[PDB]
């Protein structure tokens, strides 16, 4: 519960560069976008709606969290931007790897199994 650490800025910092269409014609990740996908990845979960994931551990258990949702519940324009932006941030940001779009974000979280729940 902590979006004010200079650790965080520069996680945000980071996926400055992402876009969230999938190629050179569109915007650019700002940091309302992950305040607002991590708020309302809490508010569905049960969780505080200002708790602010430190490790990536605690990133993948609310994203884990979201998707089981949206397997439950069905899938919609909000929650599937929501779930992006968290593995946009988990990927370019906490990892600091550099991917272009947010579809390269999605397909790297897959890729390196971070889908996976953690114990």
């Amino acid at each position: 519960g902590n979006g004010q650490g200079r650790d965080w800025k520069m996680a945000i910092k980071r996926c400055s560069n992402v876009a969230v269409g999938v190629g050179g014609k569109s915007k650019k990740f700002g940091e309302g976008n992950f305040r607002w996908a991590i708020r309302m990845a809490n508010v569905s979960t049960g969780r505080e709606p200002g708790d602010i994931p430190e490790t990536l551990d605690q990133l993948r258990l609310v994203i884990c969290d979201l998707q089981e949702r949206r397997e439950k519940f069905g899938s919609s324009k909000e929650i599937d931007m929501a779930i992006v932006t968290l593995k946009v941030f988990a990927v370019a940001g906490l990892l600091n790897m550099t991917v272009s779009t947010a579809a390269a974000a999605e397909n790297m979280y897959s890729q390196m199994g971070l889908d996976t729940r953690p114990s």
